[PDB]
């Protein structure tokens, strides 16, 4: 398999060995040539990183030297850009003052505000990395799906329109943190029967109720419940439909 | 003989559909750009059982090829389509070979060794998703899971949903407002006095305009298994198109 | 690198189980060993369990009559390959397919000279991955041991595996000696007397005379990690097996 | 920029490249013909800039012109170019204030050329690796301090030295010799001499001269516990290698 020098064909600028360590991380490469390229570019061990993206406010060099000013200014140094389709990424290094929302607030100016911008959670070392830039590219790819989008887009909002473009990640999210979260360690515990009966039928608590013989405040009171647990609403439109979509995920993947 | 035939299989299952495979093929005796249709079940007894049953019914009905393999509990059988060699008539041959407790599928006719890649892998997609659903036809239905197909990563369901589903609810002309409406309704989960309050029109034109959208597209927004159909297809449509 | 790529135009199930045995013997647990071991009849979540020695005459002998063993007890798949010179089989546990039977079946094909090992039922291609490596390391570690059981040990030559490369071994030393040992209490008198006795070389006098507790005291302390890791800190081979997790633990937790 | 040539270099070498690519990378770097090179690696005391900044000083004010600077997880690793007053001892002697107190601290041997570059730098990694091992580590840890826990570790350097520098040296070429013999009973025995005397029929203090001139001959004297736990290593390796 080829090495870092291969991988390389022969160039030694620094622009040549991020746009390559960007291609391979959103490529989902995170074996330890990838590990030696972040090394070479000055991201040491088990780093903390975050990811930002959306579509530039005017250029891409001029929304480049933004994002790279932000950074300096807020005592980081190591920060990756790359571009994918109309979209710019930049992965930044957590240190210093460099968090994500003060980050994201101090950026988003050279980002268009007529696109999605999406702002990913912390991630450690060379696969979370890989992991801020992918899912920040999904999220990015999945906007357009969403009639009201928040700026920024963040975190878990776009789980099934990503999973339905093939994100790993989304797919994965789903099954571990609603699915499976719904169910929990007891199976005689009702809070997923109901959520599941709840959309079946419509989301009608009356509907609901009259199935499982229960009083309508009982699958009130569950289904917020399954709110605090998954942070998904399934009396709210948006939610449920997240929430269908993770019963489809976990049911194919259990039985 | 057996051995060329299962890799042949995996190829296919796996999507590998480039020369080295239509050369497998050939091999096999699959020439040039043939017929063929898959099925797919749990055996009713044993694999082996299965596979033999399939491979002879298949002969009986003056078919000389069949590519079988295994996924997971499943046995998926590929037939060339020759003879007398059609899929109900090979389906109603060999259902005693599948489980009446398990999902069942059979693919339609598609041509060359593209066409056998994907019969075989909608096969396993809608063997895969059938759990999705409380309950589903026997046989499945080629419609009756594309979300949840799309969900696993099978393209095809995807691009059955932008074509057959998205983009015949947008129609040709943009003054049409059928596609913006159900595009609302959805929003609003299905509520028809949010919707018709939020367009500023009157109720019945939202009735009305879900009744167009439900014939043209066989999906009928206020049933809420429809509606998760719809709300994937106009996603779908949506990230491929903007 | 794909399938085909990998089979080089051979379509010969032949080449396929050597294949799929060299993918698996190289830790190689990818879709590919999963297809190809698909290909061979190994479907879903399988059990397996593997047998390794050297041939008491010759590879085609021992491989006829593990073949001819494993179908009589009601098998139907084995995978046979070689690596350096042993001969080891993976055998699909199924029917009366069952790990000691199957190994005590097969033992007249194997040299009574040479190291014998049976591996632990495991699942799945990485199951069997991990089968068919415990047991070249396991055959290859031997010799560092005087007089080893036959077939070995699963916790005999644990040290010996880690020093080879075997990361099971270390995964093992780390999780069933050193983490049962220590938990979360360096501070722990039972983990700080074997610590301190391994440090000062088995020496009950200078272990007693550092901790300033009675010899006595020490005993039953080492007694008592005896009993828990079953690995007794007075024995010249348990104190090596017990110094290589402590290492292995240290260098792992910081 | 030749910060990143310079990182670029480093990486391959502690990687085990060392190809004519990196031969040539490092002959652009000023590295050239079949030079003396040694490492030293530790945690920064304060930072990696800044220990990075007092090892070049060291370096330039001892007389020496290249110095290869990367880090690995927490370390920093330095190798140096041997020239002018630039020596391992006066070398690491200058440069340890920049080094944390209460972290483990290598010096490489001496070694030659790319290869040697390369060497050295990967036994400093593993033997860094391997020091939280160590109940009583010297400062600086030197040499072959770590060889059991570095082959413990996969590294193929300390593998090899078990067993030829050490199983090998104790064999010899005369199967005549007690050596081995004394050395490999004796392990068995619990490093008891009595009970490795009564064995061999031959007096306690035969045992302990044979020990102490296998002590001589590989620099490993088993009447130290430490020492024993590497010659029963060495013994493993060699045993495993010869059959």
């Amino acid at each position: 398999q080829a090495d870092i020098l291969d991988l390389l064909s022969g160039h030694t600028d620094d622009t040549t060995i991020e746009r390559l360590a960007f291609e391979c991380l959103l490529t989902n490469m995170t074996d330890d040539r990838v590990v030696s390229l972040m090394n070479i570019l000055g991201w040491q061990g088990d780093f903390n990183c975050f990811a930002i993206g959306g579509v530039p406010s005017a250029s891409l060099a001029s929304t480049s030297l933004a994002i790279r000013k932000a950074v300096r200014d807020l005592g980081g140094e190591h920060v990756v850009i790359g571009t994918y389709g109309t979209f710019l990424l930049a992965l930044a290094c957590q240190m210093g003052a460099v968090t994500p929302e003060v980050t994201c607030t101090a950026v988003m100016p050279a980002f268009s505000e007529d696109e999605p911008l999406y702002l990913s959670p912390v991630r450690s070392g060379v696969a979370g990395a890989s992991h801020a830039l992918r899912e920040t590219m999904f999220s990015l790819q999945a906007a357009p799906a969403l009639s009201t989008p928040s700026r920024p887009l963040r975190a878990d909002e776009l789980l099934p329109e990503r999973a339905l473009l093939g994100d790993d990640y989304a797919r994965e999210e789903l099954y571990r943190n609603v699915y499976q979260v719904l169910r929990g360690e007891n199976p005689d515990d009702p809070t997923y029967l109901t959520v599941s009966t709840f959309l079946k039928y419509g989301s009608s608590l009356e509907n609901t109720a009259k199935e499982l013989n229960v009083h309508p405040n009982t699958v009130r009171y569950r289904l917020k419940r399954a709110a605090e647990t998954t942070g998904w609403d399934a009396t709210d439109p948006r939610d449920a439909y997240v929430l269908t979509t993770a019963l489809a995920i976990g049911r194919m993947r259990d039985r």
